[PDB]
């Protein structure tokens, strides 16, 4: 049994920006999914090896997780916020499309994604 390799988080020739857009999604979007009690199955890649999950990647095409995000903003990955709140909704569109409803991963997605929603709601205007 295999993992694919991560998604990318360095890219140097993939052009940059910090904004405050970006700085938000940071500060105050990541860091409260982070910190939630139901955080740690999104804190890293899906490891299918060590759950046996052989068919995660058969179904999953576009993997994202909250590791993967923290890296990208740490390392200013992204061009704008976009992008990132894409990398967001990706994490939980996998979680619906792979687990069944009403799993417990599916609870803990939809906790995550109801905090996601009310903090990009007050996204700055860009400066
Ligand atoms: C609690 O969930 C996790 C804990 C730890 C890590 S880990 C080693 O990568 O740090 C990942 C997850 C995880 C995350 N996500 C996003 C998922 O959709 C997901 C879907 C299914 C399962 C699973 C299924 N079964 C057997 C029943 F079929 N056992 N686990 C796990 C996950």
């Amino acid at each position: 049994s295999m993992n694919p390799p991560p998604p990318e988080t360095s890219n140097p020739n993939k052009p940059k920006r910090q904004t405050n857009q970006l700085q938000y999604l940071l500060r105050v979007v990541l860091k409260t999914l982070w910190k939630h009690q139901f955080a740690w199955p999104f804190q890293q890649p899906v490891d299918a090896v060590k759950l046996n999950l052989p068919d995660y990647y058969k179904i999953i095409k576009t993997p994202m997780d909250m590791g993967t995000i923290k890296k990208r903003l740490e390392n200013n990955y992204y061009w704008n916020a976009q992008e990132c709140i894409q990398d967001f909704n990706t994490m939980f569109t996998n979680c619906y499309i792979y687990n069944k409803p009403g799993d417990d991963i599916v609870l803990m997605a939809e906790a995550l994604e109801k905090l996601f929603l009310q903090k990009i709601n007050e996204l700055p205007t860009e400066e």
